[PDB]
């Protein structure tokens, strides 16, 4: 928000306004990075981004501690070298390359289509990077008519997304990604669980309106009473939530689930790519911005 607005106070005392991305700006498949970039907490153009710039932006503007993004930083830079063909040092070339498929970006996302979702021909691909309202609605509708949801509900959401993606993706494309997805499950509990409930730290429940605002708008739901978690969330909370989602009892089983979908997931680890392997072409679509309605500087 505009610095003088005090909308962030006393949790964030140095805010900057929302500015929609223009056609030449680089955006990510990540709703967190996109929100940060839209506020200029990382470069508005989404290019040439250092580890410290990312650390500071998450910590000071989102209540996300350095521990939370340690692996994510490692993996961003692995993907940068893989896509560009050379070491990216400490300047992430852009946000867009993070949408390189079957890498950090993965299938059965909550709010993005898959790289080969519903393509008629094997060589074709689609926008697996920009926010997709229809896809996100498939996640939201698992919890239709509710204001909050728990770990068991999140397990049901990711299962619905896995089922839909396994059915709709070009045959042979679909690749299950429980470890990366469920760290992201943890990230959702970390950012938008309801801190106004007395047991939030131990038994977090996601506030659906906050989740929807964040993903749809790629900005922060201050108008709905949200603020950055204080103190900043740490990695332990995230991986615990990840475990809990995958351990939760499944009461409604979708068909067309991949083998081993139900049950615990592997620890997320650093990515690696064969030097021989050429990267998949990146979707070239202009960056998405909210248009129904468009956002003002304080939104
Ligand atoms: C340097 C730090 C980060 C990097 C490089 C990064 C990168 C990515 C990438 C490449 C994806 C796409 C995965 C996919 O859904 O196919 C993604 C998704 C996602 N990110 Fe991040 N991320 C970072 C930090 C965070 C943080 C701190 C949060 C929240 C606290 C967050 C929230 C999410 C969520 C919820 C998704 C899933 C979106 C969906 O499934 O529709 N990210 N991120
Ligand atoms: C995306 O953000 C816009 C702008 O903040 C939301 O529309 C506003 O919602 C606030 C409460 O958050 C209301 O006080 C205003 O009346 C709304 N303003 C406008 C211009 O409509 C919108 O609801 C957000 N979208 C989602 C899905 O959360
Ligand atoms: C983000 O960076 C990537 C990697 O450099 C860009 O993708 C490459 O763009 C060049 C043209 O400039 C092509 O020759 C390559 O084929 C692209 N690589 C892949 C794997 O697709 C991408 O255009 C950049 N995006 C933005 C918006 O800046
Ligand atoms: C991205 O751009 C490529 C060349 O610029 C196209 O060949 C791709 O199909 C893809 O096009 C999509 O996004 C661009 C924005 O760069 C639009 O101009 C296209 O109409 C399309 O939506
Ligand atoms: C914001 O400023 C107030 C008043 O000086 C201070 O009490 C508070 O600790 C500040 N918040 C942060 C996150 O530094
Ligand atoms: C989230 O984190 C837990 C604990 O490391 C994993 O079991 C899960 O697969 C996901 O990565
Ligand atoms: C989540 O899982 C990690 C290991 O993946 C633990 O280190 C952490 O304490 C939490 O249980
Ligand atoms: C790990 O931590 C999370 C968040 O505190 C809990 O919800 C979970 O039960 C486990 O203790
Ligand atoms: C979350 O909890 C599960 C079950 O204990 C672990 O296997 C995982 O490593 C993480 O600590
Ligand atoms: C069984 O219970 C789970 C959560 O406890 C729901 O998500 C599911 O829809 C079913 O009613
Ligand atoms: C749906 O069915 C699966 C097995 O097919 C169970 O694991 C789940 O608990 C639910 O009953
Ligand atoms: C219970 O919920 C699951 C997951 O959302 C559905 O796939 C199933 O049809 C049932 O309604
Ligand atoms: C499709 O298959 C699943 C089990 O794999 C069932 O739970 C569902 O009811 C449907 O028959
Ligand atoms: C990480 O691992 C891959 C194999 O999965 C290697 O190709 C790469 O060079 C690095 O050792
Ligand atoms: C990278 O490009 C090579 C050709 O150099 C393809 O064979 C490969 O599958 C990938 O798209
Ligand atoms: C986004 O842009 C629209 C024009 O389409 C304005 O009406 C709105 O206030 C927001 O700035
Ligand atoms: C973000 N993962
Ligand atoms: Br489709
Ligand atoms: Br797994
Ligand atoms: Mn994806």
């Amino acid at each position: 928000q505009e610095p003088g607005s005090g909308i962030g106070y006393p949790y964030d005392n140095n805010t900057l306004p929302y500015v929609a991305p223009g056609p030449t700006d680089s955006r990510a498949p990540c709703p967190a990075l996109n929100a940060l970039a839209n506020h200029g907490y990382i470069p508005h153009d989404g290019r040439a981004i250092s580890r410290e710039t990312l650390q500071n932006a998450f910590l000071n503007h989102m209540g996300i501690a350095n521990s939370v993004i340690e692996l994510a930083l490692t993996n961003a830079f692995v993907v940068c070298e893989y896509v560009t063909g050379s070491d990216c040092g400490d300047s992430l070339v852009n946000l867009t390359l993070l949408a390189e498929p079957h890498a950090f970006e993965h299938d059965h996302s909550f709010s993005r289509k898959d790289y080969k979702q519903g393509v008629a021909n094997s060589n074709d691909f689609i926008d697996n990077r920009n926010f997709d309202a229809e896809t996100f609605q498939t996640s939201l509708d698992v919890v239709a008519g509710k204001t909050h949801f728990d770990y068991a509900d999140m397990n049901e959401i990711r299962l619905q997304r896995e089922s839909l993606s396994n059915e709709l993706d070009f045959p042979g494309w679909f690749t299950e990604s429980k470890p990366i997805q469920n760290v992201e499950s943890g990230f959702i509990f970390a950012l938008v669980s309801d801190f106004n409930l007395p047991d939030n730290d131990e038994n977090p429940l996601v506030r659906i309106d906050w989740w929807k605002y964040w993903f749809t708008n790629e900005s922060f739901p201050y108008h709905l009473g949200w603020h950055p978690p204080s103190p900043a969330r740490e990695i332990e909370f995230v991986t615990s939530a990840s475990s809990a989602v995958l351990a939760a009892s499944v009461t409604s089983t979708p068909s067309s689930l991949p083998s081993g979908a139900i049950g615990p997931g592997a620890e997320a680890v650093p990515l690696s790519f064969a030097s021989t392997m050429t990267p998949f072409l990146l979707a070239t679509n202009a960056p998405y911005y909210a248009q129904d309605p468009t956002l003002g500087p304080n939104d």
